[PDB]
């Protein structure tokens, strides 16, 4: 009551928002937002501290992260760790946080009927945590285990190697994360006892003036607002002074340099940073905004137009990026051709003849006033964001905007500051840049390392003369500012429901040429629509030849159209154009006004474009680098990979593509496209703000456009051919091994084939997943430590299921094998052992998850759209599985398991992929396992074994 | 010596590599006769002709003499049984067939050379005391009635019957030979006609010894088939019935330069062109027919043929002498049509006449008939040994026409230049002379004549006096040349050393990424020939119909553009075949190894050369598309088996799918298809014969590098080298899929029970049930119970599966064929259980003899090795291990096989039936028992079955 400090005004929301909103400061200096709907199926909480990995000490590198994990292991009125996330487990619910720079955010969800009960555990950890000594190890282990994930990322490896070079006494050299070194090894040989000084940071940082709180429930805002008093009142205020770093970690010295990377994938990149004063303050007019918008351009006359035309880029990042409280950096981001890495200089010099473009023009008030329209468009016509996501998302928010602008915050522009755009581009400078040049080119010419990564770089200064070049830049007439964007969307009427509506997608054309489903929107009513087409052609994947052709075509496509597309992109009318195993794939969301526009240019571009052989030169030696970089990528990828390989009927290796790359010429690939295009099966979803007559014409305008420029005729229905599963004798076991050249971690996949989908087989195999689920991390990553990467669950491709584990782990694949079969026998154990009460749980637990509705327009299609890919257009299957499952018995599942699962099961049908680490040579009772059948050749695999049938469609 | 003897001839002039011995002579009753001793010999022989046939039918019957051939092997005073001679050649591994012709009456058999004496003894007594058994009447006529009715949706025989009576009705040669229902039963009880008396009326007026010629092959030497054929044949009565000469012309001046226009069956356009010749067969040593025939059919550079073609008219051509009777022959020229040669037809004659007034300016050349007789005496000298069965009644009839000592060289030795017989023979190849017919639809409905034995619609009218002048008077035209010497003749005959690391199997002897080579040097028939097979894999070839029509397309103008060249090469015992398949080409050089290399580097540089011709393109296309429809004119029960493996096999484009997709091939799509196609092969060979390891591995070399020069080929991934797949039936199903056949008004059904992947035991359980079955289900089902022309019965083998297999075409519906085979196979399970262990093992033995069974040419050889190759099998030793487990089997092992998967309630029957309905079809008797059938689930959508059902694994390789 006395409680609260004050009451905000009227929170700005959207009028499309139903949901009502309430903020307040309590007494205690807690900054809160109270959302209250109605209709909401979860309710959720955050709260979001203003101290993160900036604040640690320099003695243990990354400690505001391992109080992250330590401050929600029990309280003084929940004293058992596991309380809070088995509170959250029994009534559908989860939970999770994050640590960053200036912030650590706690979070959950919860059933709409629980949040009281979630909030009151929740809310005890800033009253009374225990932090219990008991799981200190695992802790320590599950922070070095988030540490050597991101170890061979390039990513994380240039943020690190950014921190190492500036100011080495500035909070910004410091590493976040920590692993087992800096939060065990270090602090016992240097006598440091962890406990206390985590206990000490959190005295000391974690008080309620830095503390944001938002809660999202059912209950009114009345009701909220005596809950969140009721439970965050307490939160001792110690009147911390809130962290600013003034000082850029970039100081005279660091400027004018030049670092060369060493990656791991075999990538070419040049990063352009400029130190910048925090513009934060200057959110309303946003001026790094609009000097982004312009920079960033990929329209006509942009700066990426000209350095593409060049031959020396593919893409470019600009804009202004986040430091800190004090700091911030301005960017210009571009991947490297072969012909760009020998031309580094001309491009920073073409960067900076763009940049003297925009002096010269000077701020221009029809940009800002585009910028301000489409961002009150965005945000009123935003999609509804699901729950938990929402609540850590405003908590952070919170810290930087008064009350009433936390939903606007990131959205509304309002006054037009040339002065302030003007102040930023001053900045801008060749006395104030920093280079930054990634390439295998710099292999054994590197004296320097990063000790946390193990990144090999060199520094250098920039030349004077290489200063001066760049400051005496030429006017360059390739550069134009960007002309009015016409597809500003201006038309958002929802189209009446009609009566002949459907509630889900009715086939509503099916001829030779095409399948149309169609569904006018009866949930969201935004004015967006879903159009979604699958293009079949058996000329697609006929051979690793036609694969490639396929999708350079597609690229070059893309690529051709990118200056047209992206002023859609800009207003909200998006595209995606991919090739499948079966054709071409095409995606186009968004705004419904403009979206015929598009669709139209890109059927009549797909059908009559032109090939620019520099592009297609150019493409062709990104496509050869990305195949090879498969081999950087992950070991558990790699068995995924191996497994899709071994079980299709048909399917190209990486080696097979890049073995016929070099065969794609420019006329083969002219010949190539009216081949492909010459005869198609269209299969299209269009969901949204639309009607069954206006789907109707879509669908024409499609296909004319089509029959028109390309000459497409129908295929014939037995053309129409789905590849099958590949099936597995009974009592076999398969093991296929191969080795991960870059990483020396293990990687496995285990596939235990089941049957054909049907309604019963679905819910016996989606049952025993979801009763393993839990036990299995518990069990396998947890307990046994076995690996970061710890999956399981239904396996589904081609209308055949099983059950799968996907382990990475530093541990040999034959002893993965051994604990996963330990760990069934177990879990037979654990089902003949559970009450019917928590077996119903496990059912119910299930049932919750299936009914989950979709919250965004996009969430609804993409479930339609399984269904279609599938062809088994069941769109009623969540209501008719979950009537079925209900029915379902303990014995049912005993049963289920005896037959498919169990090692002596008659029809066990087991398949591994063992993926060997770099440098790899070639506790319950793990049960007798036989001697498996290696797969040397996959060929002669699939020639010796049956096909599966496909599955029969819902008619 | 023997009095029984009237002669002995002397030497029977054989090839030098004929290891045979024969003896000719003449019984002292006037029957010819011609022994052969073959000790090598697996099947023995023996055929009898007489010299009496249909042109000597009574006005009364006709088709009588055809009716005595039926009649006469019915019974005998020594052997009493209708069946007895029937049984006899069943049980000792043997056959038995006989034909009537306008002179003769050929009767024949082959049996184990074991039992020569005891087939003869049975097959003597026929021409010694026949009794034609008054049971068998009946069906015999039912028989003849249903050879005819066969013959009636048959465009040739429509023809040849058309073309009697558009004769002389006066003429012997108008006579109606095969006979029917009506001429054998409806007619003679009308008129109170005694079939069986005028039979033997028949038999005792013309059937007497002197007009008899026996034929016997054995393993016995020449003196003990001497006294074999004495002791059974000096018995036969000799009448001293004079033998029939027809020397009057059935084509007189009235049936000269007539016209007729004909409706075919099929969409067919073809020009017949024909002309009265005396007999020429007493010339048969100078052969000016031959001689004739071979310039006027000739294909190479200057023919007429050429010419024809070049001018868009004609596809093909046929030109030569045609047999008539003894007194009387004919002289042909027959072409197909395109549709601008439809209406050229006066242009095409005038073009045929130019040429023949071309050979008269040039005159005969003695330089032409030296090479055909140097041709004939390598073909004569380097002949493949011949079937037993087939030589022996071949040899009966030319010992009628030719002297003891010549009846091997008859069809071969030419001997003297005749330059006046063949100025004779041209001089009848006149307008004045000449009989036009054309066959086409565009005649349907604008005819006035039936020919009333067949149906045959038609129109006849005389050819104007003014276009028999213009072909008179016809100007000389330039593109008619004689041929040039013909360079492919062979000289080199050397048969080279066995290698000493020789195989018994072929062997593989390369294996990289471009080419599979299995290689075999002949080490049993050392003739001097190799079969040089190669299989050219591409997923283009088969991708999707249009592909499929382009690859069909590229072959056939292929073989269209080397014609001329290759003609000479075929002419010298050099031949080649070039066809598309489900998974790319098939090339097989067949013949004289010596300019081998030389035609099969042509063949590879034209197909990576490729140059089309538009016009050719164009009528090839058009053919194509005609080719595609007439298959609705095709058999019943060929329809039955298409639909079966369109059913059956993964990928399959149907006859419509292809028609529908014809449409789309345009030159510049084919141009571009082409080098698409030859960019990726894969070669799998086989090289067999007169060849050494290394001239083997160069002709390979020879293929690759052509390949790989001409049109860039490179190989295909293994991962590419996929094999269709077999549907995997359920457990207890039953699928039919029903169609119509428009144009037969009979039903065709095919039946298959599926058992499992082909295996030594599977193999074998399936191959010995089916080798009980076979004999009790002709006699069953064709014989007793009368279903109909063709019963067929056997294992079908497709992409590594097996399985049980019936055929059958009958007038009655698909679905009482089906009951029939079911109650079949009850009585077969019957059989299994009641026979005994003696029979049991008679089946065992006359499997593995079968199986065993040396190959007798290379051809059949190198065919078995390429069954092993195109299955990916390559089990060369299959026949030996095959055999070795069949002798392990009991009664009790096909009893459990057949109950688990054959028999109506076996619980893994994986039944599928083709039901293929006549054109006016709509969908106890003392008879076997038919079971109780399930529903059967109705195919509607093949697409469908396919996708519904699994697909089994590949067959895994012994190599
Ligand atoms: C997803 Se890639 C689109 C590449 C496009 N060429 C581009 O540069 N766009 C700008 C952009 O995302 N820049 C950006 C984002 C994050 C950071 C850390 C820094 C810069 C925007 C232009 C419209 C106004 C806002 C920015
Ligand atoms: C088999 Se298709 C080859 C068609 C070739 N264009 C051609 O006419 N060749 C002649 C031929 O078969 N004519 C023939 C055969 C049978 C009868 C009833 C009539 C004529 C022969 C040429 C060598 C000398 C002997 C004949
Ligand atoms: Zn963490
Ligand atoms: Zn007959």
């Amino acid at each position: 009551n006395p409680a609260i400090k004050r009451i905000g005004n009227h929170i700005t929301k959207s009028p499309e928002d139903k949901r009502e909103y309430r903020g307040l400061e309590l007494a205690n200096g807690i900054k809160v937002l109270l959302i209250s709907d109605p209709t909401t199926d979860k309710s959720s909480a955050a709260l979001d501290v203003h101290i993160g990995s900036l604040s640690d000490p320099p003695n243990i590198a990354g400690l505001s992260h391992f109080l992250q994990h330590m401050l929600f292991l029990g309280t003084k009125k929940y004293p058992k760790e596991n309380e809070y996330s088995q509170f959250l487990s029994e009534h559908a619910g989860s939970s999770n946080a994050f640590t960053s720079g200036e912030h650590t955010n706690y979070y959950f969800d919860v059933s709409h009927e629980h949040l009281e009960g979630a909030l009151d555990r929740f809310a005890q950890f800033f009253l009374s945590p225990l932090f219990d000594e008991s799981a200190k190890d695992r802790e320590v282990n599950a922070v070095d285990s988030e540490h050597e994930k991101n170890v061979m990322n390039d990513a994380w490896r240039l943020f690190q190697l950014e921190k190492a070079t500036g100011n080495p006494k500035h909070p910004f050299s410091k590493f976040g994360t920590g692993n087992k070194y800096t939060l065990e090894t270090r602090p016992n040989q240097e006598g440091i006892d962890v406990r206390q000084e985590l206990l000490k940071f959190h005295s000391a940082y974690y008080s309620s003036n830095l503390m944001a709180v938002v809660v999202l429930g059912r209950e009114s805002l009345d009701d909220l607002t005596n809950l969140v008093v009721k439970l965050f009142s307490e939160v001792e205020n110690k009147n911390v002074p809130l962290p600013e770093f003034p000082e850029h970690p970039f100081q005279e010295e660091h400027l004018k340099q030049l670092y060369k990377i060493v990656p791991i994938k075999d990538i070419r990149n040049l990063y352009v940073t400029f130190p910048i004063p925090d513009l934060q303050k200057y959110y309303k007019s946003n001026p790094g905004h609009y000097l982004g918008h312009l920079i960033g351009h990929e329209g006509p006359g942009s700066l990426l137009s000209e350095l593409k035309s060049k031959g020396w880029v593919n893409t470019l990042v600009g804009g202004q990026k986040e430091g800190a409280r004090g700091f911030m950096f301005f960017i210009i981001n571009v991947d490297l051709t072969e012909e760009g890495l020998l031309h580094v200089e001309d491009i920073i010099l073409h960067m900076f003849q763009y940049i003297q473009k925009l002096r010269a023009e000077g701020p221009q008030e029809w940009v800002f006033q585009e910028l301000k329209d489409l961002n009150a468009v965005a945000f009123r016509f935003k999609d509804k964001e699901r729950p938990r996501g929402y609540t850590s998302k405003i908590a952070g928010i919170l810290h930087y905007y008064p009350l009433e602008e936390v939903l606007t915050a990131e959205y509304l522009l309002e006054e037009f500051r040339p002065d302030l755009i003007e102040m930023v581009l001053d900045k801008l400078r060749p006395e104030n840049v920093r280079v930054a040049i990634v390439s295998k080119s710099f292999e054994g010419k590197t004296d320097r390392t990063e000790e946390w990564y193990g990144t090999q770089y060199k520094q250098e200064a920039i030349p004077d003369e290489v200063i001066k070049k760049w400051q005496n830049a030429d006017l360059n007439g390739k550069f134009k500012l960007p002309t009015k964007n016409e597809f500003i969307p201006t038309n958002f009427e929802i189209l009446p429901l009609e009566k002949e509506a459907t509630p889900y997608p009715a086939l509503i054309k099916d001829t030779a040429m095409s399948k149309l489903w169609f569904k006018q929107d009866d949930k969201f009513f935004l004015p967006k629509a879903n159009l979604n087409f699958e293009f079949f052609s058996p000329f697609a994947y006929v051979d690793p030849l036609h694969s490639n052709m396929a999708y350079l075509y597609l690229e070059l496509l893309k690529d051709s159209l990118n200056e047209y597309a992206y002023a859609a992109e800009l207003a909200g009318l998006s595209y995606d154009l991919q090739n499948t195993i079966y054709g071409m794939y095409l995606s186009v969301k968004g705004y419904n006004d403009k979206q015929p526009i598009l669709l139209k240019k890109i059927i009549e571009k797909m059908a009559t474009f032109e090939i620019d052989e520099k592009r297609f030169e150019i493409i062709k030696e990104a496509y050869m680098r990305s195949l090879n970089n498969f081999r950087a990528e992950q070991p558990h990828q790699h068995a995924m990979y191996y497994l899709r390989l071994l079980m299709t009927e048909v399917a190209w290796t990486k080696d097979e593509l890049k073995e016929a790359l070099d065969d794609v010429t420019l006329p083969r690939l002219k010949a190539f496209i009216p081949q492909l295009l010459s005869r198609l099966h269209i299969e299209a979803l269009l969901h949204g703000n639309i009607t069954k007559q206006a789907a109707l014409g879509i669908m024409q305008m499609v296909e004319d456009t089509l029959i028109e420029h390309a000459h497409t005729k129908p295929l014939l229905p037995s053309q129409l051919v789905r590849y099958r599963e590949v099936q597995l004798p009974d009592r076999g076991w398969f093991v296929y091994q191969q080795r991960n050249e870059v990483h020396n971690n293990s990687g496995i996949e285990i596939y235990y084939q089941t049957d054909m989908q049907s309604t019963s087989e679905n819910m016996f195999l989606e049952l025993f997943a979801q009763i393993i689920s839990e036990p299995a991390f518990n069990t396998l990553r947890t307990k046994e430590q076995l690996g970061y990467i710890v999956f399981s669950g239904p396996r589904r491709a081609n209308g055949i299921q099983g059950l799968r584990f996907i382990i990475q782990s530093e541990k040999p694949p034959h002893y993965l094998e051994s604990r996963v079969e330990a760990f069934l026998i177990t879990m037979e154990k654990s089902i003949e052992d559970m009450t019917e009460e928590a077996f119903q749980k496990h059912i119910q637990a299930l049932a919750i998850r299936r009914l989950d509705k979709p919250k965004k327009l996009s969430a609804e299609s993409a479930k339609y759209w399984g269904e279609i890919i599938s062809q088994q257009y069941n769109f009623d299957r969540d209501n008719t599985e979950v009537a079925y499952l209900k029915t379902l018995t303990k014995e049912d599942i005993i049963k289920f398991y005896k037959e498919m699962l169990a090692v002596d099961a008659p029809r066990r049908h087991k398949v591994s992929v063992h993926v060997l680490a770099r440098e790899m040579d070639s506790l319950s009772q793990a049960p007798a396992l036989p001697q498996p059948e290696v797969i040397q050749n996959m060929t002669e695999f699939k020639r010796g074994l049956p096909l599966f049938p496909l599955v029969k469609p819902h008619i």
